[PDB]
């Protein structure tokens, strides 16, 4: 048992990585897993449960009109709807059109029944694809653009807004250096949607202001579990890896060299290990130099490679990076080496996809077609991997 559905854990730790000359945040965070069967493996990832802030929350009850002191049964025990809107209800993401169904059926006003009908028809998917997925509009904005729209409590949580989705991290930790605390590496979600509205992220934000343990006992708590992963070291230490996470992406490789370093002291040569990293500043985005270092210094990563997006005059990703060593990695593939990629899916990701491409022929001597094919022989393989988000 106690995979599948969470496991209550409290967390421990819960410390700011960026430096105050930042102004972004990223917050490491160790979750207790003492006295718990929770067990995980490097490169997994772990599943949190969250809940929504308040203040949303309290718009959710105004546009509702329900008594937050009402309990029902959430489809045992029961709920309040105050705790329900708060642990199961997703109010920020853009309701489905399914969900402008049921909001149409419960509109009063004509002219908002009809718009709601609209939206989610086929003659409105245009419409809809615009206003309400383009501009990120919540189920909140969309009910307050309707404010007949006012749908009983059952319908509310049967169609209206979907469960609470729990938020997966790449843990950062391996367990030989902390079977009882699971590390997860998270930044801090806080944009502007187009159409103007300040969304904070929802378990981003949870874990960037959760008590610790190591601070106070009342410390915060969330139901947690692990979902096993294929991004996994190779079995021989001896074969040669690419690490190519900048930013947040460092996640899942500080827990890759927990691993070698712990079996090393135990264990035989690790062979090359390259860990190429980007971030914006020396003084600011650099999360977890020291700690680094160290893996450098007592040879668990061979060599570390950093661009920096803007601390320098020249501006320099990752992929750049990749570039100039270009000749050095097509070597490590030649010899059998893995490569793993993590971090942004929508760019880094593809940069660092199209360079590979790129760079093999270098070296590879192919063109696109064969190039393609060679890159794509890698996943196959497993070789190649990308848990990318
Ligand atoms: C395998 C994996 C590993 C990960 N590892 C890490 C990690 O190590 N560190 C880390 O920080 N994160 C990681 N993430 C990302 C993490 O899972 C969450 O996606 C992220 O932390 C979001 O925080 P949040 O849940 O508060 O954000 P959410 O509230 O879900 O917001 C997420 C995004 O939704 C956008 N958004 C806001 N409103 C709308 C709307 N109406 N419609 C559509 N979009 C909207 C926001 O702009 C934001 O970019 C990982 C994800 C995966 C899948
Ligand atoms: N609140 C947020 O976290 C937020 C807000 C807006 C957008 N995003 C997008 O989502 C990503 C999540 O950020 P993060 O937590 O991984 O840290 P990050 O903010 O991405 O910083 C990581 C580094 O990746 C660099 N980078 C940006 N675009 C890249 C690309 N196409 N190829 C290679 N490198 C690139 C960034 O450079 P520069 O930043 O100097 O360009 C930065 O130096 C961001 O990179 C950004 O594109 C995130």
């Amino acid at each position: 048992h106690d995979a599948q559905h969470p496991c209550q854990a409290n967390v421990a730790v819960r410390r700011e990585l960026h430096t105050p000359a930042s102004d972004r945040s990223c917050t490491h965070l160790e979750f207790d897993i003492a006295g718990t069967g929770l067990t995980y493996e490097t490169g997994d990832h772990v599943g949190v449960y969250t809940e929504n802030c308040p203040e949303v929350v309290e718009e959710a009850e105004r546009l509702l009109g329900y008594s937050p002191d009402t309990f029902f049964t959430i489809h045992p025990s029961p709920i309040t709807v105050r705790n329900a809107l708060a642990r199961y209800a997703d109010l920020l993401n853009s309701p489905k059109k399914t969900s402008l169904v049921a909001l149409a059926t419960y509109a009063s006003d004509p002219a908002e029944a009809d718009r709601l009908r609209f939206l989610a028809s086929a003659a409105g998917k245009d419409e809809y694809a615009q206003w309400v997925v383009a501009s990120q509009r919540s189920l909140l904005e969309v009910m307050a653009e309707f404010p007949s729209a006012k749908p009983p409590l059952g319908v509310f949580f049967a169609a209206v807004a979907p469960r609470l989705q729990p938020r997966y991290y790449s843990i950062s930790s391996s367990p030989s250096m902390a079977a009882t605390r699971i590390h997860v590496t998270c930044a801090l979600v806080h944009e502007t949607t187009p159409a103007g509205r300040v969304h904070k992220g929802v378990c981003s934000t949870w874990i960037k202001n959760a008590v610790p343990s190591e601070e106070s006992k009342d410390c915060s708590w969330a139901p947690i579990f692990v979902r096993q992963s294929n991004f996994k070291l190779p079995a021989d230490p001896s074969v040669p890896i690419i690490m190519i996470g900048p930013g947040t992406g460092l996640a899942p490789f500080r827990g890759f060299l927990q691993e070698r370093l712990a079996q090393k002291e135990s264990g035989a040569e690790l062979g090359p290990s390259v860990f190429f990293f980007g971030c914006r500043n020396s003084k600011m985005d650099f999360i977890y130099e020291d700690e680094l270092n160290n893996f450098l210094e007592q040879g668990a990563l061979s060599e570390l490679v950093l661009a920096f997006s803007r601390q320098g005059p020249t501006k320099e990703y990752v992929q750049h990076k990749m570039a100039q060593k270009a000749s050095e990695i097509w070597d490590m593939i030649s010899q059998g080496a893995y490569i793993y990629v993590c971090g942004d899916a929508k760019g880094m990701a593809r940069d660092v996809h199209r360079v590979l491409h790129t760079i093999v022929q270098e070296q590879g001597s192919l063109d696109s077609s064969k190039a393609e094919s060679f890159v794509k022989n890698l996943q196959m393989e497993g070789r190649y991997l990308r848990d990318v988000w």
